[PDB]
């Protein structure tokens, strides 16, 4: 993640499983880069089983 | 901070007490103002006796 953002690309598709979702959703907070310029996508069909809070993101 | 970041300004002094320092630090970490586009300062004299670990610190 640090070299891909060093490479200045913003638009990514996360081919990931349900288990890896729980850890990516916390590392995405951990590295500290959460700007609105990024676009994210999850391949799994589950989004209401994981924590979603409106105000942690600033409009990503 | 929403208007302050909308004001094209990134340099804020945070003068606060120990407890208020704790709440504001956990709060700003909670949304994620954690990129290199910020520079935060504490005038509180204890920042080594309060819960600080550098491994969270990777962007700010």
């Amino acid at each position: 993640l640090k070299e891909m953002k060093k490479s200045k690309e913003f638009y990514v598709i996360f081919d990931c499983s349900h288990e890896t979702a729980a850890e990516i959703l916390k590392q995405i907070l951990f590295m500290g880069m959460m700007t609105e310029y990024y676009h994210y996508f999850f391949t799994t069909l589950d989004l209401f089983a994981l924590d979603l809070e409106l105000y942690r993101y600033s409009g990503v």
